[PDB]
């Protein structure tokens, strides 16, 4: 008989930077 | 014979914050 | 044997959103 299954594979890669903030208040 | 692949692992880590918002008005 | 590793998870979400921007001019 085949051996069980391997290990989990390693976590992914980072996420990507979110969105831009919004604007700062007025002048 | 070896068994099979296992499975994926977790999703990553979330990104970074985002850039900074732009400049407020007059 | 045991199997080979999985394959990598999926990316992460995004990060949040940045910061405000600066105050508007003078």
């Amino acid at each position: 008989p085949p051996g069980p299954p391997g290990p989990p594979g390693p976590p992914g890669p980072p996420g990507p930077p979110g969105p831009p903030g919004p604007p700062g208040p007025p002048g």
